[PDB]
């Protein structure tokens, strides 16, 4: 079946052990640092919200390791605010993670610049589009201090948004390292409790289905069939999202 062979694809299981994959993705994180030693920095964007709160603690917990083991003092964490002009829950996120470094940097400026040039040359932008603008601004900032600082894009994208293929190409999509793939939603939510998450941090209509019809997909339970098929069709749909960009060699989009 479809379902078998995307779940295959994601890395999804229908049961987790919240511990042992925190392990698994904070090892995961240590083991590549070690292997590229010129790394000295994990850059990640943090909004206050599940995916980014779970992954922040996760670097931070790989970071503080490696200091500890290697004794490199240079090692660090950086936690990136971009917010679009002017989230209370970013605060408690913070003080939840204790990153090493907290840098604030506000995107609007540069997306308001952005849509002037376009607007001359006669592209009016959607407010759909803009926010797509937004997301590429956010992975261009975090580019530009990982190129400073030494350091790797760490991303957010899980099972649950992969199978749909719910973010900016090139946008948040675009990061080095993803240690929460093969997470689904929910799923997520348990590593969170685990850590001890103040509840309020991790508890839209785009998609014709709801995260528990994806998680369910995604832990191979029977769902009603034409929620299956609308899965099925995102997943189809974004194939290009999730390869490198399309070659003469290429034969995945004539099937
Ligand atoms: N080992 C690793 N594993 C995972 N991720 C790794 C990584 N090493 C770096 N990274 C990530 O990749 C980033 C570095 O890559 P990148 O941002 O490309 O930076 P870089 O590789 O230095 O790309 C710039 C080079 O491309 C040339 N270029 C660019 C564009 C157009 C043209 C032209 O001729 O028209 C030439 C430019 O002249 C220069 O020689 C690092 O900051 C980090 O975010
Ligand atoms: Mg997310």
């Amino acid at each position: 079946t479809l379902q078998q062979q995307i779940i295959k694809a994601l890395g999804a299981k229908p049961q987790i052990n919240a511990e042992e994959e925190i392990r698994r993705s904070v090892d995961f994180l240590k083991s590549y640092l070690q292997t590229y030693p010129f790394i000295k920095s994990l850059v990640l964007g943090i909004s206050g919200g599940q995916d980014s709160t779970l992954a922040g603690k996760l670097c931070q917990m790989a970071i503080n390791e490696l200091r500890l083991e290697t004794g490199n003092e240079s090692l660090q964490f950086i936690a990136v605010r971009l917010p679009y002009g002017v989230e209370q829950d970013c605060q408690d996120a913070i003080a939840f993670i204790q990153p090493d470094r907290v840098l604030t940097v506000n995107i609007k400026g540069a997306v308001l610049a952005s849509e002037q040039a376009l607007r001359e040359a006669g592209i009016e932008l959607s407010d759909f589009v803009r926010g797509n603008e937004k997301a590429r601004e956010r992975m261009k900032a975090q580019y530009s201090i990982a190129g400073m600082t030494s350091g790797v894009v760490v991303g957010t994208d899980h099972a649950a948004e992969a199978i749909t293929g719910f973010f900016t190409k090139y946008g948040d999509g675009g990061t080095d390292i993803n240690p929460l793939y093969r997470l689904n939603k929910r799923q997520g939510k348990q590593l969170l409790a685990a850590l001890a998450c103040p509840e309020h941090l991790y508890k839209e209509v785009a998609l014709g289905v709801t995260y528990d019809n994806i998680d369910d997909y995604l832990e191979g339970k029977n769902v009603p069939q034409q929620v299956a098929r609308t899965i099925e069709n995102w997943y189809l749909k974004t194939e290009h999202k999730r390869r490198p960009p399309i070659t003469v060699f290429d034969d995945f989009w004539k099937k």
